[PDB]
């Protein structure tokens, strides 16, 4: 069938466990390693380059040259990330935007 | 640069963090949603398994490939993260995975 909802659910579980494993390795202090383990180090710089992006898309004073020129975010990355601000539960913004700003 | 070298550590540690406080905060699914791509979310969860398959050490390489559609660059990055890791996360992964 052209739509696998078995599959679906099944992806999903591998997820939730990845998921639970970070959530224990930092409750016992083992998320760094972790983290190293999982990622790579371009997925890892990634990563904290995207929290810079969010970052400046809430705060919503940055160029989309300035984005492009201090972040590497082309129009692309801009409308991607803004998407899935859009997409994001009310509870997760408003966190981020104390959290972050 | 050591100098720019420090900011990239502090970005990433600034992630490490947020998460860390999402969890707290039982924002950690949303959060990961909106920071990893649904591509970058199925490479982790399946990565999981070629840890534990890797740390198992029953499944062939071909094995691996067959299974779970790792192929042998992807599994030797497997097998030298473990190599990398300190030793209490392998013993600790061995405890949780298996």
């Amino acid at each position: 069938s052209p739509y696998s909802a078995a599959m679906a659910e099944q992806r999903h579980q591998e997820w939730l466990r990845f998921v639970d494993l970070l959530k224990n390795a930092y409750q016992n202090d083992l998320h760094l390693p972790l983290l190293n383990l999982m990622l790579t180090p371009d997925e890892r710089e990634a990563l904290g380059t995207r929290v810079r992006i969010v970052e400046e898309l809430l705060r919503g004073e940055m160029s989309q040259r300035e984005l492009k020129n201090e972040l590497g975010a082309g129009i692309a990355t801009i409308t991607r990330g803004s998407n899935s601000l859009k997409a994001a539960p009310v509870e997760l913004r408003q966190w981020l935007e104390e959290v972050l700003l």
